[PDB]
């Protein structure tokens, strides 16, 4: 009922021990098998069946506490995320090492132990391990929680290491993500490409529209940005001879956070060289596809959508995707023509006005793109929950750095896969010609003097880097975060992030 | 002159956007790379043509030469191979266009799209004869060759040029990228699992280092990048994941040098249940069998003193020497530190031993500082030709080890060097939250004379360590300076694709 006064008598009971000889925290106890390994090793044991003549060193933690008198203790030992019981009888203690009870007495629940013992099954069939000793080798001072403790509280965010220990489906979410990173760094190593390293600091922070943090290195008394994306120095690579080129990291943007935005995020960006939209989007949906296989064995995966209480929707993995043309679906959702320049005042004061006929927020500032951006955000983006699907064919004024479309005026070879009204890729056809590069710089300059502080800057290197000529080349951008959650099914990005971004307590 | 020859290509390529031409075409279909041209088809004899086999390859155009005007020959470079290119004039398609016309137009560093069928020319030389050249990405800038890469500081900053032209830099990245991929699966198959913890946090701990000061607008909070991936992953330990680890980006606020970058990537796992012995065996066997994976054996020819000079064998085969820092400082000075070693004594015994040395005295000259600065010029230097690792740290300079199980002021704390250079820190988890706090405050007391790498008091990780940090042992290893010398680099900026630098 009192936590501050558990934990200031657990204090007292290591200064106790430290006082009365014994040390409560050892170096080194040799561990000759883990509780994953011990369980498949003698699992296919008969009922009531004991092997007291094979001596085993175990590690774990204790996580139940229970008696059935004072000869007789049980536990639950927990390691690598399996459980074996832990069966304590006075018959098999060794003497010579301690009194039973008072070594027993002193374990609480969440105590690291190290058990001397042997391996077998209790009466009614509980795999268990027999001790002959007990050792304390890191003992827990406070009180663990429970699992309501943590349903909808934010320790599991703060406190990520009780998440750990007290829900399975903590430690599941995290093994599947690592396993999604697995499968893209070797579905992109067994296609031939190669895993890179840009830096993290840079003078100009370029590749995507959005707000970057800064920071000051002394000793050059130089302000440098966090990379908001990976685009422009693997571009530069591209430029350099390697073909085939990838990024899989952090990246960091300033800006508002929710259950979709975290500051700092895990994206992976890749850059195929002589390789168009469709090579693409044919990636996309082998990627998909097979990533979904791999991890379920299935194309079809359900998620809770509307929360854990709601029932879930179920999502369709299985390509073909859906390919939805941006303009030309706004166009027939709004029965209206959007007329080029899309930018020009026409075009804007009408986005507007179908923006307010429909009471949908309005972006400031204003600018052409993101107007277009929230007109596909409430008309387009959650047109399909069923499977995932592709917005293509994005305008100039909204994709500065892809190449034009080879047949559609004005609109680009850009293609983004949404999952449940979620971006979750962004890829496109590089553009390779500076000259028409320079003019999207000077445009988005223009469109950040309006007030876009998101509009994309200058970037001098860059520029100078497709100078020397960028093959015609395709890059694809995946946000992984967004990925686990949807692979993991997880309504908020802070459950799928061990540490997420959180207000501070102070 | 590069600038009027760059201004002659831009107004070349607007003539084309004029005359109707896409100069930068949208896609050409390959049918088949360099590499495996190479491979398909190198044991032709001299002298072959293979003229029904239509092929389309791709490359940059980085020699021109001609034989008249109806022969044209052309160097085509591509993912690290060099095949040839010659152009007849009588296997040319001539409904697509002028041959003159067509192949005058192709400089060096020209992107260009081929379609012809393989051979080999009268003198043997694998080549690609081409009925049709397509230019699909042009090169405006005049490539220097190999010399105007030597004494000037265009590798760090234009790259991609360095590779195209330097053949040995990409085989370095490759050789960086190849040693990841080994240490990856080197852990992998012990079971051990990959994460990923904050690179901003509200403390900047895990080593003694000055961090990067950012901030969020949203939340108006002042975050600072990590020094090391140390605590989030022991907090991780102490929430089950007994084998766990990091490969990315530490940020350290500076000097930059030969082996220091603001950015560099570290490797830190954390195994539960090992200790000091059991790290020293696996940096044996790890840079053994890292060595042995690169050049089927376990020497090195590293040229310590630049190329200027004969290199040294480094020699990996386990075991390596193992040196405590306090006893070789004081056989080698020929003193006697005493303990506590943050004594005024004892710390005016190692100022005058560094001054009468005449050696640098630290910025701040406390106790840590001068025993790092005594090891680095006595004892970091006493094994070149092998690896070799220092050991049993004093506390005062290791606030999160735990303490030397018999030795008292020590820790079990180990660091590896090859040619004096730290490569890689390892040291027994200090898994007691109390004797922790200890070391956190006395830490503290350091940063009040002026230390602004003295590690500051997470709290978050003390309240972990009181939930239970099983015994553990816990490694970190420096990517960049260990690719260094697995590539014959004497600095740390001929190992990262883009160091940091001063803007142009
Ligand atoms: O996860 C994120 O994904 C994306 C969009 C993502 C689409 C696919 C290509 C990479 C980017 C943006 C974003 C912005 C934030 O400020 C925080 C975030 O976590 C994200
Ligand atoms: O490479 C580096 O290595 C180390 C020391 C290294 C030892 C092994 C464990 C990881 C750290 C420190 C350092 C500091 C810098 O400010 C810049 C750098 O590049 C480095
Ligand atoms: N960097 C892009 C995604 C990858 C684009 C690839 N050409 C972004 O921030 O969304
Ligand atoms: N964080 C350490 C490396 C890991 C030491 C073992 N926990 C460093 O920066 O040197």
């Amino acid at each position: 009922v009192d936590p501050r006064l558990y934990f200031e008598n657990r204090s007292k009971f290591i200064q106790d021990q430290k006082d009365k000889g014994i040390n409560p925290y050892p170096h080194k106890f040799e561990r000759t098998i883990s509780i994953p390994e011990f369980i498949e090793k003698y699992k296919d044991l008969g009922n009531g069946e004991h092997l007291e003549d094979t001596i085993l060193n175990i590690t774990g933690r204790i996580m139940r506490v229970s008696a059935s008198g004072q000869k007789l203790r049980f536990f639950d030992l927990v390691g690598d995320g399996e459980k074996i019981q832990v069966l304590a009888n006075y018959s098999f203690h060794n003497h010579e090492k301690g009194n039973f009870a008072e070594c027993y007495d002193k374990i609480r629940r969440g105590d690291i132990v190290g058990i001397v013992g042997f391996p077998g099954k209790s009466k009614k069939g509980e795999l268990s391990i027999f001790p002959k000793e007990t050792i304390l080798l890191s003992a827990c001072l406070h009180m663990l929680p429970m699992k309501y403790g943590l349903k909808d509280t934010e320790i599991r965010y703060r406190q990520r290491y009780l998440d750990l220990l007290i829900n399975e489906s903590s430690r599941h979410t995290f093994v599947t993500r690592t396993k999604i990173i697995n499968f893209l760094r070797n579905f992109l190593n067994e296609r031939g490409f190669f895993e890179v390293e840009t830096p993290m600091m840079n003078l100009i922070a370029g590749g995507a529209n959005a707000r970057p943090f800064i920071t000051h290195h002394n000793d050059l008394d130089l302000d440098l940005y966090l990379r908001i994306a990976t685009e422009l120095p693997l571009k530069m690579l591209i430029v350099g001879g390697i073909d085939k080129v990838y990024e899989i990291g952090k990246v960091f943007r300033n800006e508002g956070i929710d259950n979709t935005h975290n500051p700092e995020f895990t994206s992976c960006e890749f850059y195929w060289a002589y390789a168009d939209y469709n090579d693409l989007i044919k990636w996309s949906e082998d990627f998909f596809s097979q990533l979904v296989y791999h991890l379920f064995g299935t194309y079809k995966i359900s998620y809770n959508k509307d929360g854990p209480e709601n029932q879930p929707i179920e999502i369709d993995f299985t390509p073909p995707y859906p390919k939805v043309s941006i303009v030309e679906e706004i166009e027939k959702v709004t029965n209206t023509i959007l007329e080029q320049p899309f930018d020009s005042n026409e075009t804007i004061e009408k986005m507007i006005n179908i923006i307010k006929e429909h009471k949908i927020e309005l972006p400031n500032p204003p600018t052409a793109a993101k107007l277009l951006d929230q007109l596909a955000s409430h008309f387009i983006e959650n047109k399909y929950n069923d499977k995932p699907f592709f917005i293509v064919e994005h305008p100039q004024i909204m994709s500065p750095l892809a190449k034009y479309h080879r047949t559609k005026p004005g609109l680009t070879e850009r293609l983004e896969m949404f999952i449940c009204g979620k971006e979750v890729l962004n890829a496109y056809t590089e553009l390779n010609d500076p000259f028409k590069q320079k003019e999207c710089f000077k445009l988005q300059q223009k469109d950040r003097e309006k007030g876009d502080t998101e509009a994309a800057q200058l970037d001098s290197a860059f520029c100078t880097s497709l100078e020397y000529g960028l093959p015609p080349t395709g890059g694809l951008g995946l946000g992984i975060d967004r990925i686990t959650m949807f692979l993991t099914n997880k309504n908020s990005i802070k459950d799928v992030i061990l540490f997420p971004t959180m207000r501070p307590a102070n």
